């Protein structure tokens, strides 16, 4: 029969809906139209030769350890090499424990699982990483959005909302942030605001989740200090991944924080799934332990830097008065802001008609209260197409301002 399965779905499943951002992504797929809506790394940055060497190495040196089931916590040597690497590169204390994941999505799912009760308050930036919203929504948290400026989260507004909540006899459970080359804003929290965030964390007693997928993709400026590096009380849970630094295909990430928190995270992961593909973990271990990572990073930076510069140059020359955009020091995105009255969601129609696409920023807001923004990607498209893409977008904006 295959009748209305609706009768079987749970309440939390009946409300579920397809991801809108994906509905248009596939819509632009297989088309000659210049798409700046994607969020994928460029396959050209994949260390294929190095991957090939590691694969051969594995099948002759660690075949059984890469093919057999592993412990839920993750491949031991990968966990050790990572902590050594994070310590000797970011200054993260060894006092923290570590667990391997499949990336931020899963890591956030576990966090929302171990920390979120229906109605708990979660602080998120505005805009914020769409994936995080997807992961936490299942736990029905109460969202509080903190706007960003050219220097990341405006922590002063956070203190304001924290005092406001306290007056209501309430508190925040978790503060989730992507402080470096944010998706989608492409902005970076300055050092003073990071410390400021940690001071609020102890004063209001909440946990900070620092999602850092793009940190190594720095094209200019000086490396920033990780919020986890400034962690003294162990209130920060740091999330990392090899997705943008190796290849998405393997899907291996990590979570670093208080050993007492990792403990419950592990137990929760035991019910979600046995363990991440061990094969991928062994590949990642060799990638870092073999020093290939340190050698490849500068190579990825060289490839993306000119693409970012090409897009910033094109914007500054083709965009009309009123249009503003962030200027990231790294990452994969540029956040554009149009004059009030303009709805990027509705302008997408006229935009694609001119041969250019992007992601309306509205999807990146928890409460969706901003409609004049949009995310642009400069890593998947070629520099020559970037100039022409930004141009078509510039005309799209100029026209919708008149008629």
């Amino acid at each position: 029969m295959l009748g209305d399965v609706e009768r079987f779905f749970s309440k939390k499943a009946l409300e579920m809906r397809a991801s809108e951002v994906r509905e248009l992504l596939k819509l632009v797929e297989t088309s000659d139209i210049i798409s700046l809506a994607g969020g994928l790394p460029n396959p050209k940055t994949f260390p294929k030769e190095i991957i090939r060497d590691i694969l051969v190495e594995i099948m002759e040196k660690y075949a059984d350890k890469a093919l057999q089931y592993g412990t839920t916590k993750g491949f031991t040597p990968l966990r050790e090499t990572l902590m050594k690497w994070l310590g000797k590169r970011y200054g993260i204390s060894q006092d923290n424990d570590i667990m391997i994941t499949s990336g931020s999505q899963q890591a956030l799912d576990l966090i929302g699982r171990v920390f979120l009760n229906p109605g708990d308050i979660v602080v998120v930036e505005a805009p914020t990483y769409l994936a995080a919203l997807q992961a936490f929504n299942f736990y029905e948290p109460q969202y509080i959005q903190i706007p960003l400026d050219d220097e990341g989260m405006k922590v002063e507004i956070l203190e304001e909302k924290l005092k406001e909540l306290k007056s209501q006899g309430k508190k925040v459970k978790v503060v989730y942030t992507v402080p470096t080359f944010q998706n989608p804003a492409g902005v970076t929290m300055n050092e003073d605001r990071r410390k400021y965030l940690l001071e609020l964390a102890s004063e209001y007693d909440f946990i900070v989740v620092e999602d850092d997928p793009y940190g190594e993709l720095r094209y200019s400026g000086n490396p920033e200090k990780k919020i986890k590096a400034l962690d003294n009380e162990g209130r920060v849970i740091y999330l990392g991944t090899f997705s943008k630094i190796l290849a998405p295909g393997f899907r291996i990430g990590w979570m670093v924080g208080d050993p007492g928190i990792i403990r419950k995270m592990e137990i929760a992961k035991q019910s979600t799934d046995l363990c991440t593909n061990v094969f991928g973990q062994v590949v990642a271990w060799r990638y870092v332990d073999g020093g290939y990572l340190e050698k490849h990073i500068p190579e990825i930076r060289k490839f993306y830097k000119p693409r970012r510069d090409a897009m910033l140059e094109a914007l500054e020359e083709f965009m009309p008065e009123g249009v503003k955009w962030t200027k990231p020091e790294g990452g994969m995105f540029i956040w554009v802001t149009l004059p009030d009255g303009i709805d990027s969601k509705k302008m997408l129609e006229r935009a694609i008609k001119k041969g250019v696409a992007y992601v309306p920023g509205e999807a990146f807001y928890a409460h969706r209260d901003v409609k004049n923004t949009m995310r642009l990607n400069f890593t998947y498209v070629d520099e020559d197409k970037i100039m022409e893409g930004i141009k078509r977008l510039a005309e799209t904006i100029k026209e919708e301002l008149k008629a």
